[PDB]
């Protein structure tokens, strides 16, 4: 039974977005919460078309069109909780 085999707190914090947020403001490696210009699959030229259509695209039009099919178009979720999602 896979329990206490690898999933630790002191290894999950590297996986946490704290690291990428630190590097984003440190050297400007990570973009401003938006799309990139190089496909994470095959390093292929990301078109501005995919960038402006999809806020945070990581797939060139070739690798994207196949995953666009695999997009569920639903959540079926239940995450009870309130947040600051406003403009004051
Ligand atoms: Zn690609």
């Amino acid at each position: 039974m896979a329990s206490g085999w690898a999933n630790d707190d002191a290894v999950n914090e590297q996986i946490n977005s704290t690291i990428e947020d630190a590097i984003a403001r440190a050297r400007g490696e990570i973009p401003r919460g938006e799309s990139l210009d190089e496909c994470e699959e095959c390093g292929a030229p990301i078109p501005q078309a995919r960038r402006e259509a999809i806020p945070g695209v990581r797939l060139c039009i070739h690798c994207q069109q196949e995953k666009d099919l695999q997009k569920p178009a639903y959540t079926g979720y239940n995450r009870r909780g309130s947040k600051d999602s406003q403009l004051r």
